[PDB]
């Protein structure tokens, strides 16, 4: 095997729920059990998919970008 990832924490996870990839826009849960969250990113996708992925993850290498995910706090409870 070509030793490498250079991807996100990608990682077998069961998951009871009917998880969603956001990368082809298709479902997970019932197609197999094909499917790998990234502990950083909470970025799932397929199997196949995690390879194809190409977004740089957030977390894992590189740090915050200018760019800021965070928005306007809450008030109330
Ligand atoms: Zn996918
Ligand atoms: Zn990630």
């Amino acid at each position: 095997g070509s030793s490498g990832s250079s991807g996100h924490k990608f990682t077998a996870r069961f998951f009871k729920q009917p998880t969603f990839c956001s990368h082809c826009t298709d479902f997970i849960w019932g197609i197999g059990k094909q499917g790998l969250q990234c502990q950083v990113c909470s970025f799932v996708v397929h199997r196949r998919c995690h390879e194809f992925v190409t977004f740089e993850c957030p977390g894992a290498g590189k740090g915050p970008q200018t760019d800021d995910p965070r928005n306007k706090h809450k008030f109330r409870l």
